[PDB]
């Protein structure tokens, strides 16, 4: 077991989850002669002095380095408001990717810094078939970038758009998703906002989850408190609502609410609090004793009505809360093709059909930003808006 | 792969500026620049150190450090700092170690000077040169872990003893031996003195102390207008330098080593006088201030030997280069050859009680004093950007 002092400093640089690895150095000697050099700060010898040995190396540096220039946009599939999503290709090697950019200038300007750390950590280590994952991440003065693995089936959203889906296919892809949130969960943290949109599909058909944003560590008592409220309230649970007010703490029981809502979408064709105001939405949810009805239509399997009427209720008496086994055993899981350890080996309900490894088709299009990009006013002593984003960059070796 | 294999190769060189230590003094120079409260109003500050201070604190816990040595000993003092024998409290093993203050060399200006004291000692390779095992640094100091050299220094040497003229000419050779070894890897010394010729446990020589050393241009020169070194040892050139025009090579050095023979030989310095004002102004007179006592019993070519060395640069024995010194008549002899030398029996092989030894240096009080440093910055400083890439892992 033991080790000198010497064999652990020697890990730290080596590990990739390591805050000190090198790729975590290099970033810091680059943030500071970013932040540094500017003719104000240089009338102080020992910055002058320091940019002056150092100037030389850090060019070089950026030039080896991992970097925008080294990946060329094929098309934009999406955007966050941060920033948006590419699909590039790889100069020198040709493989496409999916890569986010996220912009520096917004991030200080809104003072919303640290939010992508989770995300980064999820999928640069789930190591699993449920999660989208992180192969680099890099940086230059004004962006952060994430290189994923493409997901050319594209989301939930478009898939639900596109086709009626039966009770079948809606029983495959949410028990696609209860194994990605357990998948989660089991890392420690809870999602946070679960919906057909942060659901992707890959080249097979296959689920995964994508943008963790929202994504945070649970303590040991399995809670977290929101920090960041969300965007629309449609899947969001009546706790996660409640402590926005400042009430209180909630626990992985939250994502299990989103998963009900989920089926209920794919089955009934509308989420189940829709309404036409957020003000009109939240009400509904609050009220979700009262407000959720099933449809005129069908009276669709009981087992169905059963399981999401077991999803939405209060969190107490929620599914779940027991742990997952509770949720495997629902008799809506039963069938004929697949069981719970072979799912991801089954022939998917849609297998996408593409021409290129660069097809978008699954895909809304979009233009590009065009816009311009905005500079912080000139430091007159150190201010280190890069400070925040040491320790970002990330090679999987 | 090509692009990554620059990288690492670059994070290993122990003379790349981006290696593993240059990275880590990167990031504990900033921390230390900026944990200060003024400095944490700003939030990118205040957060960047929560979120690095377990680590930073890990990492200044794993690296060498200045708890690792047991201090046996101060034996030497130099106004930027000290040096001290010590006993790594693991490995056992002894060692010079010096510390230079950072405070003192940021207000006296002069903070360049270690960079190629720590390059001269940790790659010359020689014989002739005390060699650096680690470099290292915390907000207080820098480190040099050096070879002990137990048998002191030629002061204390002719302190104990009356130098006949063989002893002389065995250290003086030596003494050129090694100026030769450090002018080949393109430097000038220029403080040469008895005080920085240490002995090794077999008595042979090496050269410490490099804080002066500077480094030629292609032309063999160096254009400077400080007159450094010590007052009796300094050469009539580098004297001058100061204020203005100072343009000078090697030579500077042989002048020392005269100054060095005749202190052996004649037992006073031969510049000497009750202030330094009365040595410069004899150094600068040289020509007519340099005497030998009447009626001295020292050998003529000995004097010749003083003589051409303690001379104008332009005329100065060395000035075509080495081969001269070394076929002068004052060294001929049938005990030793010039590339051999080193492996023959020094004259006093000094007589240690342990490997913790410390008779052949001066006692020197551990303080007695008080403590102190360091002003507080309402902005950032950067005050350890200076010293970022000085820690040295030999290996
Ligand atoms: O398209 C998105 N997000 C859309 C909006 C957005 C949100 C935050 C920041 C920027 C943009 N994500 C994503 C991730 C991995 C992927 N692999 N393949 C497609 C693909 C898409
Ligand atoms: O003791 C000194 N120098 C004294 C003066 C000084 C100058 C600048 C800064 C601090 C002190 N040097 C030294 C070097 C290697 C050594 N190995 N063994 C002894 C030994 C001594």
């Amino acid at each position: 077991s033991f080790e000198t002092r010497f064999e652990k400093m020697d890990n730290l640089l080596r590990d990739p989850k390591s805050e000190v690895n090198s790729d975590c150095l290099l970033d810091g000697l680059d943030a500071l002669v970013y932040d540094l050099d500017f003719p104000a700060l240089r009338k102080n010898k020992n910055i002058d002095n320091f940019l002056s040995r150092y100037k030389d190396t850090i060019n070089k540096i950026r030039d080896l380095r991992m970097k925008a220039e080294d990946y060329e946009v094929v098309k934009v599939i999406g955007r966050g408001a941060f920033g948006e999503v590419q699909l590039v290709r790889h100069k020198s090697t040709r493989k496409v990717y999916a890569m986010k950019l996220l912009s520096k200038f917004e991030m200080i300007k809104r003072s919303d810094s640290a939010f992508f750390w989770e995300e980064r950590d999820i999928m640069a280590f789930a190591n699993s078939p449920w999660v989208v994952q992180l192969f680099y991440a890099f940086q230059d003065d004004r962006y952060l970038y994430m290189v994923m693995e493409y997901m050319p089936g594209g989301d939930l959203v478009n898939l639900m758009s596109n086709y009626d889906v039966p009770e079948k296919w809606a029983r495959f892809y949410t028990a696609e998703v209860v194994l990605a949130l357990d998948a989660i969960h089991s890392m420690g943290f809870i999602h946070r906002d679960v919906k057909p949109d942060n659901m992707l599909l890959d080249k097979s058909g296959h689920l995964k989850l994508a943008d963790f944003g929202t994504c945070m560590k649970m303590n040991k008592e399995g809670m977290v408190r929101c920090d960041t409220a969300v965007g629309t309230p449609d899947y969001i649970s009546p706790e996660v609502l409640k402590s926005q007010g400042g009430d209180g703490y909630y626990g992985r029981e939250c994502d299990w609410w989103s998963v009900g809502v989920f089926l209920y979408e794919m089955l009934v064709g509308d989420t189940p609090f829709y309404a036409d105001s957020l003000v009109g939405t939240y009400s509904k949810i609050m009220n979700h004793k009262n407000s959720l009805t099933f449809p005129d239509d069908n009276d669709i399997s009981k087992e169905a009505k059963n399981l999401i009427c077991a999803f939405l209720t209060d969190r107490e008496v929620r599914l779940g809360r027991n742990g997952v086994e509770e949720i495997k055993r629902h008799l809506f899981f039963k069938n004929d093709q697949w069981a719970w350890e072979t799912l991801r080996d089954t022939v998917a309900p849609v297998v996408p059909d593409l021409s290129s490894d660069i097809d978008t088709s699954n895909f809304d299009d979009l233009e590009e930003d065009k816009g311009e990009e905005e500079t912080f006013p000139i430091p007159k002593a150190f201010v280190g808006n890069q400070l925040p984003f040491v320790g970002f960059t990330y090679y999987s070796n």
